[PDB]
């Protein structure tokens, strides 16, 4: 079957056949759409089909489908599953798998970049100390003094579910949040619970507005351990505004490297529970969400005060006006310091070109509109007007529950 | 089967049970979400009538009463005899208000219960339709203090005698393609304008020409009528800080009035049912003015602001966008024509959602349409999970009649 998507601005129509390869479920049915719902130990049993399907894809991509090398590899994996109950990916397969999980990430606007991903194989890692070292090297390589390079580091896969490698931080680099006795929050309100765990584990909290959190690292199902990332490895950008000289005195800064560390990477039925990956920011992630969400740094009021906007009625659009100024400041600041960043116009335009290319060469591009459309200036970006089909392909990145909810403490 | 929706800003979790009463299909499956696609006989009719009357008599606390049973009986007899049936006035009013109540893409639903329903089921000609519509327009406009209304023409019979308003809204501006190659006026309305000209309309060929109505009665060929100019309230667009803004020559009309949809109540189909409320500012300022395929004015405004248009990263588009939207709200407010800003509308919808969950066990909502086309995440709807499902009575899209009309 064929499915059509139309762009309502250009009348361009595309035809999806890739959705036919989708196995995993969406959350939706014929009677309910769950498109705005944020969150909608395997047996050999299910494992060999998952392995086979993955290896068929891999061998197709390298133009060796049905070869002796292909057949031998299936055989080899089959026997390994039957006798050890799991199997090991070749380096080539791991790299291909990691690239494809990104390619398949329907909520990711940055996918034009998917084929340039540095894959760091950390499957020989055995301890939390070992994890720390790997992660420092990733941060340094990815940061590259401001000329950011995409990377992922892949720690050993799940075995029985009792020996998981996990990075407890949601992102490698994030600022602490402290709930005060008066109910106010100092620093990032999003990281309060994790900061408390760090403190509980013995972190000495400086208790400022922008304190880089320590890494909390679990190897082999053991209790996690604290490590401070070397500060000289943590590139940060002080935020200033090209015309508003008082903007610097708000005291804002952000880190340059966005690096997700709480997701689970699935390749050929294998589960990599610790697989931190990083790219570079789109300005709105910081300027719209991080700074302006009510539940985050929430700076809109202070910014609009300083601009002396009429704040007595929402219909003056003071929030909107201040929102634009903050986002200009972020882009200006990253640019002035030569730290890679992309604005939402350029990013969404690139995504549209990527998506059209994917339809032509691959037969589709699963995309989640709710996430792809930026959180400001929606309809002046080309993605707003683009129909999108959301479905789940493997390899994939999956959400997993926070480790402090599931971890069996050894003490 | 019982479903939670969470607000990620406030942590409020609501439980939806109303979706279980959903009847129509979504476009989605277990394998594919189509959340972003714009357009995804006697036997069938008695179930539809029963379902409706059951909810009606339930709503007036008379479920299972003799009056309930008697009406089921009466409607039942009428269908078997006549292959259709007629709504009581009370049922028509209830049905219309609920179609709006169930409109998952409408942010304005806190208002659903205050809808003036004009029963035009006695209308027989296109001249009658025209009279009904001017009365609706005058009533709704109310000298700028807008009031929600719907006018309901006779229901579908055998499908060859449909009442249809050919216009997509009661009030729209004409569009004309130039020898120049560009477009004068509203590019969205070019095809319809051609049909008007080809039906006989003498076009002024200006930038802001209110289109005539093209009214179809009883399946007959449609006819042209101009809405009295004095009933079409328009607003010149100025900016409270930029003196030059008015020089752009922009205006918009006060009355948003959708005329192309199909109202379905208890199996019955009202193919002509123009309805109207008042604008949310972004509809005009963001979509009408700034869509590339619409009036597309961002470039011109940004130049008058003398912004650095060299690189997308100066955010010149976003800057001019906010300003155009400030001008829309200011101009409507100054002329005392009802308008709502996206902040206030989305706040009211969150309150409405809470009421509906509390009072009805849910509220179907389409996040893709509810979240405003600018400043998404600074409105509370952005952080609000929504379940989208189809309830009846309902407003449905229907195909442009010129594609269907045999002359
Ligand atoms: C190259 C620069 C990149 C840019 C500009 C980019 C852009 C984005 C943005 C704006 C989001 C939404 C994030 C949010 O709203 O919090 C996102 C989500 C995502 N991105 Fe990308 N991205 C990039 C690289 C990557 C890389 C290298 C990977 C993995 C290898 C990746 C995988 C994802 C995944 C899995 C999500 C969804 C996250 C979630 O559900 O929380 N991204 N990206
Ligand atoms: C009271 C003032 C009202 C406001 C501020 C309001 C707000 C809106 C907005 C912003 C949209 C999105 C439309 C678009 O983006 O083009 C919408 C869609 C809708 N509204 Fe409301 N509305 C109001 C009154 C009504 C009334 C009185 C009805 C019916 C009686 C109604 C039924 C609908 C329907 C069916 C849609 C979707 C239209 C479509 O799918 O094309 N609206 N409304
Ligand atoms: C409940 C829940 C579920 C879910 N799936 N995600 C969340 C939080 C979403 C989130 C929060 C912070 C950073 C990012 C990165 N996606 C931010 C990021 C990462 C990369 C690699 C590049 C880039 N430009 N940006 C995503 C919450
Ligand atoms: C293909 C297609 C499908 C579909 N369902 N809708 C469209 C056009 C969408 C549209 C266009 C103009 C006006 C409105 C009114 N919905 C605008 C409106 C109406 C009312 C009553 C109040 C208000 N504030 N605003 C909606 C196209
Ligand atoms: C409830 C809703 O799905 C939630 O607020 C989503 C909406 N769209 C998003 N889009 C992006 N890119 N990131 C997000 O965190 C969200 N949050
Ligand atoms: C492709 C996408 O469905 C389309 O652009 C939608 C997105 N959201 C919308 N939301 C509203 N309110 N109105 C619209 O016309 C649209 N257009
Ligand atoms: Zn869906």
């Amino acid at each position: 079957r064929f499915l059509k998507v139309k762009n309502w601005e250009t009348d361009v129509v595309l035809t999806d056949t890739l959705h036919l390869k989708s196995t995993l479920e969406t959350g939706c049915t014929e009677h309910i759409c769950m498109g705005s719902i944020m969150l909608p130990v395997r047996t050999k049993d299910q494992l060999f089909p998952l392995a086979k399907e993955f290896l068929d894809q891999y061998y197709s991509s390298i133009k060796r489908f049905g070869s002796k090398a292909h057949m031998d590899r299936l055989e080899e994996v089959n026997k390994e599953i039957e006798s050890t109950s799991t199997y090991q990916l070749k380096d080539t397969e791991l790299i291909y798998g990691a690239k494809h999980a990104w390619r398949n990430a329907s909520r990711c606007v940055g996918r034009i970049q998917w084929s340039k991903l540095q894959v760091f194989d950390a499957r020989d890692c055995t301890t939390a100390h070992g994890m720390f070292n790997y992660i420092c090297n990733h941060v340094k390589y990815a940061t590259n003094k401001g000329n950011l390079r995409s990377a992922i580091t892949i720690f050993p896969q799940r075995t029985d579910g009792k020996h998981d490698f996990r990075v407890w931080n949601s992102q490698l680099i994030r600022y602490a949040g402290y709930k005060q006795p008066d109910g106010s929050t100092l620093g990032d309100p999003a990281n309060v619970q994790f900061t408390e765990i760090c403190i509980q584990q013995g972190w000495k909290a400086p208790r400022g507005r922008f304190d880089v959190l320590p890494l909390l690292l679990q190897a082999n199902g053991n209790d996690p351990e604290l490590f401070q990332i070397p500060p000289e490895l943590v590139l940060e950008v002080p935020i200033r505004h090209p015309k508003f000289d008082w903007f610097k005195d708000l005291g804002l800064k952000w880190y340059g490297l966005p690096a997700v560390s709480n997701m689970l990477l699935e390749i050929g039925g294998l589960e990599f529970s610790a697989c931190p990956f990083s790219g570079w920011y789109m300005g709105t992630e910081i300027g719209v969400r991080d700074y302006c969400d009510n539940s985050r740094y929430n700076i809109l009021e202070e910014v609009a005060k300083k601009m002396d906007l009429d704040m007595r009625k929402t219909s003056s659009l003071w929030k909107d006006q201040a929102l634009v100024e903050i986002n200009i400041a972020v882009l200006y600041s990253f640019q002035s310091d030569k730290v890679t960043i992309v604005d939402h116009h350029s990013a969404t335009e690139s995504f549209i070109k990527h998506m059209e290319n994917e339809y032509r060469c691959r037969g589709g591009c699963p995309a989640d509109w709710v996430w792809i459309v930026p959180p400001m200036s929606g309809s002046i970006t080309p993605v707003f007007h683009q129909e999108m089909l959301n479905y789940r392909l493997t390899p994939s990145f999956e959400y997993q529950p926070d480790p402090w909810n599931t971890h069996v403490w050894k003490g």
